[PDB]
């Protein structure tokens, strides 16, 4: 499968691509304000994520830093990037169907547009300024809008035994992207598309 990943923001990020435990493709690559960059995704790829990173330095070798999303400190990322992290998430070709979503549960730090590029399904998007109105006890120092899981490690925002429910910092995240998954409960808003379809990432779709 190929994803078509834009870079629609006005700023350099560093785009990444892993199922946890390996790249998809080259794993990272940068996009300048503008650049398009596509990879190929293996048919089959279950729990497969794609997300900006910014403010990024790496050396020659491709090992550096990002104030997000950083995957252990390299360029082509063979792991999940750290929080916060607005992602696109797919798992393609299970059971003869594609299975896309983007979501809030590690945060957000850039908006996204996650489309299909062939028919049979429409795309999911969450634009909406999240850092600009991010509340105040979410807010990144290093940059972005942390998840409530991330900054305070409770069961409740983290539904570690499976048994949560909404919460005041979820229920901001769905109000400013009532389309992405605000916390891990969240009634779902994963889009059924054929198996085999084609995607675009954008990264600030309105521009």
């Amino acid at each position: 499968a190929t994803f078509e990943i834009v870079n629609r923001c006005s700023y350099t990020v560093w785009a990444a691509a892993s199922k946890g435990d390996a790249a998809l493709d080259a794993g990272g690559r940068q996009l300048n304000s503008g650049e398009s960059w596509t990879i190929n995704v293996e048919p089959g790829t279950n729990g497969g994520k794609i997300w900006a990173r910014t403010d990024c330095y790496f050396d020659d070798s491709g090992s550096g830093i990002c104030k997000t999303g950083d995957c252990g400190g390299l360029l082509r990322c063979k792991r999940f990037g750290r929080p916060p992290t607005t992602l696109a998430e797919f798992s393609l070709n299970q059971y003869g169907k594609d299975y896309i979503d983007i979501s809030n549960i590690k945060g957000f730090n850039v908006p996204m547009n996650f489309s299909p590029t062939t028919r049979g399904c429409r795309g999911v998007r969450c634009a909406a300024d999240i850092v600009g109105q991010c509340p105040a006890k979410l807010k990144a120092p290093g940059g972005g809008c942390n998840d409530a899981c991330t900054v305070f490690q409770t069961s409740e925002y983290c539904c570690t035994t499976g048994k949560c429910g909404p919460t005041e910092y979820s229920r901001f995240f769905k109000r400013l992207c009532p389309d992405a998954f605000s916390y891990v409960l969240d009634k779902p808003t994963t889009v059924t598309c054929p198996g085999s379809s084609n995607y675009r990432v954008t990264f600030c779709p309105t521009a």
